[PDB]
């Protein structure tokens, strides 16, 4: 008994319209560069794209990126979403400038733009998510716990139709930002200061000396002498031997990681959506840098 959500292109819009929205996001990312101690809005936008998509349930096609339901009270007030209001607030003037783009399209695009502007891989992106009403908003509790093991992570991701390679690729987005004690009960960055997407998540897991410590919220997290941290679920990826092999593969091949992340992150953002046979192809946006902007 799955819902069907057919992508419907915003009327009359083409690649050049979405490139403009991409440019607006990217220009503001450049501009509001002080946010979160000069980290900027990139990681919170990537987290917003993931959380608005990762409520999906493959079994009945509820949740997912299609409806743009984060805009409603129940979803924005999810404890799992604590802090994401910042990303929503970043995107408000973009929505105000381009009132024609659906919410789900703007949520998902914000993540694609962040990744790409941080010099991550090109993520192909398709339009046509259509806003759905308040009673389509998924219930809280569909996003994953951080305090769990490899078995939990494996099972969890099966609901999002993600296999081991995809799960390991996705998680490497943790290299981007940091946990904030007030949002999640975890504190610190996964890696070095940076304004670039890399494969450092996998390098850190493997090369840092990790100690299992209690943070100020009385929760365990793996801490390193460099000031980095790993969630129990992150650390689970080197405790499970199947995960471990993939961690090593990406730690040793930046291009492989980029390609697999791009594919998985696009799949994540597209789960639950039926695209017509005559839907446009995915768009690959140029970065500001490739445009000389
Ligand atoms: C088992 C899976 C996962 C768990 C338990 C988890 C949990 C968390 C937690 C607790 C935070 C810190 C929240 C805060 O305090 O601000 C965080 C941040 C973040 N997450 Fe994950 N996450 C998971 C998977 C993913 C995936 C699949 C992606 C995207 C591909 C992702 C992207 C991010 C990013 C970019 C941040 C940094 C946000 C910021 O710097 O403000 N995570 N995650
Ligand atoms: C409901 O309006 C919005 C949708 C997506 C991003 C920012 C907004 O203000």
């Amino acid at each position: 008994t799955p819902l069907v959500h057919v992508a419907s292109v915003e009327k009359g819009r083409s690649y050049e319209d979405f490139q403009k929205v991409y440019n607006a996001i990217a220009l503001k990312l450049r501009e509001d560069d002080e946010y979160d101690n000069a980290i900027g809005y990139g990681p919170v936008l990537v987290r917003l794209a993931w959380h608005t998509s990762g409520t999906w349930d493959k079994h009945d096609n509820t949740g997912g990126s299609y409806g743009g339901t984060y805009r409603f009270k129940k979803e924005f007030n999810d404890p799992s979403n604590a802090g994401l209001q910042n990303g929503f607030k970043f995107l408000e003037p973009i929505h105000k400038e381009f009132p024609w783009i659906s919410s789900g399209d703007l949520f998902s695009l914000g993540g694609v733009t962040a990744v790409q502007e941080w010099q991550g891989p090109k993520i192909p992106w398709r339009c046509g998510r259509v806003d759905t009403p308040e009673d389509t908003t998924p219930d809280n509790g569909r996003l994953p716990d951080a305090d769990k093991d490899a078995d939990y992570v494996r099972t969890f991701f099966q609901r999002l139709n993600m296999n081991d390679r995809e799960v390991v690729a996705l998680m490497g987005a943790h290299a981007l930002g940091k946990t904030h004690l007030k949002n999640s009960g975890y504190e610190g960055p996964w890696g070095a200061a940076n304004n670039v997407f890399t494969n450092e998540f996998y390098l850190n897991l493997l090369n840092e000396d990790w100690k299992l410590e209690k943070n100020d919220a009385n929760n365990e997290q793996w801490d390193s002498k460099s000031g980095y941290m790993m969630l129990p679920t992150d650390y689970s990826l080197i405790q499970d031997p199947k995960y471990l092999s993939i961690v090593k593969e990406y730690a040793n091949d930046q291009d492989k990681f980029f390609k697999d992340f791009s594919k998985a992150f696009e799949k994540l953002l597209e789960n639950g959506i039926t695209f017509p046979k005559d839907a446009p192809s995915p768009f690959i946006f140029k970065t500001l840098e490739e445009q000389g902007l």
